[PDB]
């Protein structure tokens, strides 16, 4: 049974484990080297302006030079994406389903996803019949009971709008 | 089949999708709310000095208050884990399999994991008979051909040292 990557339904490995070209999790050249799909690849996966705007998997930072990693060389000056040290503006959805707060910054946690959340993975956004026909942002599904989200509970039976079924 | 979490062998969802209490990926309260296992949970998972030292899944930042998220509130002042904005010294392992560079900082990518990597997910750290009996760090396995790693390719057939199976 595959664990990760294109063989494993796009799953990631935990704790920065590399997903090999064959869809298994580990560390060392066999996993992190040629063909590495995600995790702490070496070299890092290509990203940003150097790779058609692709983001890094596992919330790695995209360096100025368009490689995925962590540390100041990746997250600091010139960082193109992921958890860059610079605040990330939005209003222009946040990458990778991050919440755009009421104040126009990207993040996760209640301060971003809770009250006033504009877009991304908001805690509770109403939609459909139950909200005057409001549509979900981010091409999320409206669930049968009028909350925005993804996965079967929202896109499955009952789904009111967005990429249902 | 299960996708994530305990039920899915510890896999993470892609793109910060929440892992529900039942082991499926999505967004909205059914996935991100009570019993959320990973991803952009709301509220964030507990972490650090509020979770017996457990780090956030998916490389989220652990805030001062012990919640998982992103943004300055989480990664900035008071951050106690994940990709904090502060540099992280090592020499003392890095958390979450991060590479300890030759300069004694934690990160990922070749500047950390490549030449002079001390520990963590090093690109190509030699071990075993090929390295005159050198041990791997991090309780990694030494593979048949004398590289340090984890996963079947290193801990399986031919494993020289570490927690071979
Ligand atoms: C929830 C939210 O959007 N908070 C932001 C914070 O992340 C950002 O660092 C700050 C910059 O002035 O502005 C707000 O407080
Ligand atoms: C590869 C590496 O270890 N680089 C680190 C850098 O990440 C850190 O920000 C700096 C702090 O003084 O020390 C080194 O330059």
């Amino acid at each position: 049974a595959y664990e990760c990557g294109k063989q494993g339904g796009g799953a990631l490995c935990p704790n920065n484990k590399c997903c090999s070209r064959y869809g298994y999790c580990g560390f060392g050249p066999a996993y992190c080297g040629t063909g590495c799909q995600s995790g702490g690849c070496c070299p890092g996966k290509r990203c940003g302006d150097q790779a058609n705007g692709e983001t890094c998997p596992n919330n790695l930072c995209c360096s100025e030079d368009g490689y995925c990693g962590f540390g100041s060389e990746y997250c600091g000056a010139g960082c193109q994406g992921g958890p860059c040290r610079a605040d990330k503006l939005c209003g222009q959805l946040c990458p990778d389903n991050l919440c755009c707060s009421q104040w126009g910054f990207c993040g996760l946690g209640v301060e971003f996803c809770g009250d006033g959340c504009q877009s991304g993975a908001c805690c509770s956004m109403r939609c459909g019949r139950q909200a005057d026909g409001a549509k979900c942002t981010n091409n999320y599904c409206c669930g049968a009971s009028g909350y925005c989200g993804l996965g079967g509970d929202y896109c499955g039976a009952g789904c009111q709008s967005g990429p249902c079924t």
